[PDB]
């Protein structure tokens, strides 16, 4: 769900999609909660950090 405001939560817990669920494994329609996250100098001025 959407973090109400002010408020926050972290966890490591794979995010299962309904209709496809995996229950122990991050299978098809399975995604980690984070995501990679960088900066390199070629980068255009919306994308510098």
């Amino acid at each position: 769900s959407n973090l109400k405001p002010f408020e926050r939560d972290i966890s490591t817990e794979i995010y299962q999609a309904g209709s496809t669920p995996c229950n122990g494994v991050e299978g098809f329609n399975c995604y980690f909660p984070l995501q990679s996250y960088g900066f390199q100098p070629t980068n255009g001025v919306g994308y510098q950090p």
